[PDB]
């Protein structure tokens, strides 16, 4: 049933490599409309990271903007894939989850990896209750704490917060931070990517999982990418072109969603892990 489990593992690597470029071309970056988001530069993390105007979240007089794109892959579960809000972007970031109601957040990524700015933090830390953006102004949004908890063994930190914007009830979200994951990287642990995948599927919930990471497109889409390949899995509906199928759909979504033939590999290696295939044998980069 499944077609790449067979092959040696030089030839699985070989076959995921020359998938990936073929997944890579597939998308023309000069021919995508970027309207919206090129009209929001200001609010963009990164000059090259822009999200698909056709597929844009939230969907297009204020418009509240975060550099995202709605994923549905047709599963129990929508997602939000975007960056990591710049600040003056933070307002529509928080705005949306609580105009939206988002009720899970993932956040794949710390805010600075060595001294690298990735992120900015958007919920309040020890020992502050009350975090606004951007506190100076009339009309601004704030949110507060509602408890943390940290697993430090998977690095993941749980974060229950409450969002208040100005003329709206309280809204309460539920943001993960998993600091395991490095950019342009793969997860430093099976464990801590396995619990993320749980945390998804069990959660309920009538809004879309928003996932980000910094640029919101290498770990958030090779994450969003496992969760839609063990589904497939559970579905019995596993395919020789699952994974291929699952990211060039995620690619076609949104420009770049999974960046390294690595974190395709991780993909890959859900589901062979999954069906009780050994991994040792490619996990060896």
């Amino acid at each position: 049933s499944f077609p790449m489990a067979q092959l040696s593992t030089r030839a699985q690597y070989s076959r995921m490599q020359r998938e990936f470029v073929q997944l890579q071309r597939q998308e023309n970056p000069r021919n995508i409309n970027f309207t919206t988001s090129l009209k929001n530069r200001h609010k963009n993390r990164y000059l090259d990271i822009l999200a698909n105007e056709e597929t844009i979240y939230p969907p297009v007089g204020r418009y509240p903007y975060i550099n995202g794109n709605l994923i549905d892959l047709d599963l129990p579960h929508t997602f939000v894939a975007c960056q990591a809000p710049v600040p003056q972007g933070v307002p529509d970031f928080l705005e949306t989850l609580s105009e939206k109601k988002v009720d899970l957040v993932v956040m794949l990524t710390k805010l600075r990896e060595g001294g690298v700015l990735k992120a900015e933090r958007y919920w309040p830390e020890e020992e502050e209750d009350s975090l606004s953006f951007p506190e100076s102004g009339h009309d601004a949004i704030k949110v507060t704490r509602d408890s943390y908890e940290v697993d430090a063994e998977l690095d993941i930190v749980r974060r229950p917060l409450v969002i208040h914007v100005p003329g709206k009830p309280m809204h309460r979200v539920l943001q993960v931070q998993y600091v395991g994951w490095p950019d342009h990287g793969v997860p430093e642990s099976a464990a801590s990517f396995d619990e993320l995948l749980s945390v998804i599927k069990n959660c309920v919930t009538t809004s879309p999982i928003l996932v980000h990471c910094s640029a919101g497109i290498g770990r958030t889409g090779t994450l969003i990418g496992a969760y839609a390949a063990l589904l497939h899995i559970e579905r019995g509906i596993l395919t020789d072109s699952t994974v291929y199928s699952i990211v060039a759909a995620m690619k076609q979504k949104r420009f770049g969603m999974v960046q390294r033939l690595e974190q395709y590999a991780v993909i890959y290696m859900t589901v062979l892990g999954r069906l009780g295939v050994d991994i040792s044998g490619l996990v060896s980069t």
